[PDB]
């Protein structure tokens, strides 16, 4: 149970064998056109928004949102944490202005610091972090959105750790850029990054010259996605193919499975997995309850060493991945995409017992009934 | 036969079903350590050469060449067609200085035509194209260079459609950055760019800022590509962990083939097709018999339309591209990665009996001898 699940199911990878299949073959195009709806059905969206899907990942799809941006813009980042503050790494590539606000470590920004900063100065441009996966903070994206929409131009929310297992609404909650990667939550394999798109920021893209470069501006990739929903082969670069089908695949899963029924499962695991934690007597990261993502959850060491851990944990089952925050000294529970109920009784069996061999202080015996009780309800 | 081969080895798709492989995980590492040194394999470089792997395709890795760059940096584009005028669609992009020199429709830039401009004017970069998709015409690159190596600081070349093919040799050619794409010659699944520096280049990365944005920043995947070269995990953003999969095997089954010999299959069946369209009485897009790229050929159609020809030839077994260059009314044949003499032959067969049903002025019954004469030696 790693950052970036490294468990992939069956269907989604053989859906990636598909042999004699370029970029304008029918089956990519359908593959594509597929995807692209998918997008606008995990995010929450009428056909009024624009799905793009782009080669990279979380980062790339980040970085293209300098499409939407001139020079000397002004951008208020809200910083919960490293991916927080990639936000302010890419843009100080690129002529704009960056002011960013960060809170304690291990919490989060409160809709009414935010509300306060865009009251003050003009902002054309506000970034959110959905799931600081570097924390397991969830920022309370809808909160935070209800108070600034009236005072700043454009909202763009990463979702990377939270499209496909936390409630996302992008057209009720009026974001301007949603976006998200192929590997997390979603479950497919690497290679993509993924955005939703408002009227507003399309308008941006058909009407305005920006300060993006070649690869990742967003005007080069929509003839590519427009193309496709019209059943149409398009060339600007050559696509991740291959994984485009793996995407469509995965979409079929999750709207198989229903999108409410997957968040009620990631809801259902992280409270299981949570209850056994503290019923170890273990700390989490994130500071404050209401946060607690239900895709990433860190775990405080007060004596074991987190390598040690990790190490000790995947010869016992599990692979783990390691925290990331010099604040702390802890390791991180990734359980996202395809993960179980009993995925969480592994989960909590196998802290346990590496615990134990290492003198982490917990109550024995009383980890695993913890995650019963929650999944008996 | 199309550019971007449809059909990939079984043993190549095959090899990206590996699941539970994450970024840091060793099966992961390990294999783009093996990707790296079979990067370094085909380009024909010792280890003062720095491989990288990046997401996206040839594009990509060329922008990354903006790693190298300073604002007002004079660049030299030589293009023969729409690939090498991709460097200025890119460059247009930032803050440099542009020069383009084009020959007549199909032709190719002589290395004589490129020195007189490198010692008029001075150059701190100048962009080449191995091998031109669109016209089929093959730069010769080692020529150029040994013209214009003292007067230019930096040489690139667009190997997109050449390495793996053609004879590439980056280390004694002298060139700075040769850069390809995982899905054209190299015959592996699409979703990399893959780009090999001279020890100037690096110095260049480790020594001084540059006009890059973030995530094609060389900078930002050094420590990935380093890292990997010593058995560690590093983490920069998340790769294509299964296209990266894919590549490796790729690069295995080359390295038992033996790129010699590779480079040979590659000559020996490109000229039993051109052979066999001449026989047919069909004339090559290209204008200089010596340029005649070992992986694409246009074939100039003087009375049928080249979309019949390409409709008519998928429902007949073969697939080939349409023809791209406002100057040509043709259609083109991709021949590159795993073909076989078997492939040329069934090539211009295809070709034979679709060009007789569409009325284009051909030699009957005499294309398929004269590649059986070619491969006969
Ligand atoms: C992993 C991650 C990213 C970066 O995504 P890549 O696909 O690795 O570029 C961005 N934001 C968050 C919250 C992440 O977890
Ligand atoms: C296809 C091609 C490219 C572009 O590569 P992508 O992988 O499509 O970005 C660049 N140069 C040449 C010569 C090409 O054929």
């Amino acid at each position: 149970l790693h950052v970036g699940p490294t468990t992939i199911k069956e269907d989604v990878l053989v859906a990636g064998l598909e042999n004699n299949v370029g970029f304008t073959s029918k089956e990519f195009v359908e593959a594509l056109a597929y995807s692209l709806k998918g997008l606008r059905y995990v995010m929450g969206a009428s056909k009024n928004y624009q799905p793009l899907i782009i080669p990279g990942g979380g980062t790339s799809a980040m970085e293209s949102v300098t499409s939407l941006l001139k020079p000397n813009d002004k951008i208020l980042v809200v910083s919960n944490g490293v991916f927080g503050d990639r936000w302010e790494q890419i843009f100080k590539r690129y002529p704009v202005n960056v002011k960013v606000l960060r809170p304690s470590p291990g919490d989060y920004v409160k809709p009414g610091e935010v509300e306060e900063e865009v009251r003050k100065s003009e902002y054309k441009l506000v970034a959110l972090t959905h799931v600081e996966t570097s924390t397991g903070v969830r920022e309370p994206v809808k909160d935070v959105i209800n108070k600034i929409r009236k005072y700043v131009e454009l909202i763009v929310v990463d979702g990377v750790s939270s499209v496909g297992a936390e409630e996302v609404k992008a057209e009720e909650w009026n974001v301007d850029v949603y976006l998200t990667a192929s590997q997390k939550a979603l479950g497919s394999a690497a290679g993509l990054g993924l955005l939703l798109l408002s009227p507003k920021a399309l308008s941006i893209l058909d009407s305005q010259n920006s300060i993006a470069g070649y690869y990742l501006d967003l005007r080069n990739w929509l003839p590519v996605m427009r193309g496709a929903e019209e059943g149409k082969a398009a060339y600007f670069a050559t696509p991740p193919v291959h994984v485009i089908l793996q995407l469509a695949e995965a979409f079929r899963l999750i709207e198989k499975e229903g999108i409410e029924n997957r968040i009620k499962r990631h809801t259902m695991v992280a409270s299981a997995i949570r209850a056994g934690l503290e019923a170890l007597g273990l700390e989490i990261v994130a500071r404050r309850p209401e946060s607690y993502s239900n895709t990433v959850t860190g775990v405080i060491l007060k004596v074991a060493d987190p390598q040690k851990v990790l190490a000790g944990t995947v010869n016992e089952g599990v692979e783990f991945a390691p925290g990331v925050h010099p604040a702390f000294k802890y390791f991180r529970i990734g359980h996202m995409g395809w993960v179980t109920p009993n995925d969480a009784i592994i989960a909590i069996s196998v802290i346990e017992r590496t615990l134990r061999k290492l003198g982490e202080p917990i109550r024995f015996g009383e980890g695993v009934k913890a995650v019963e009780e929650v999944l008996f309800s």
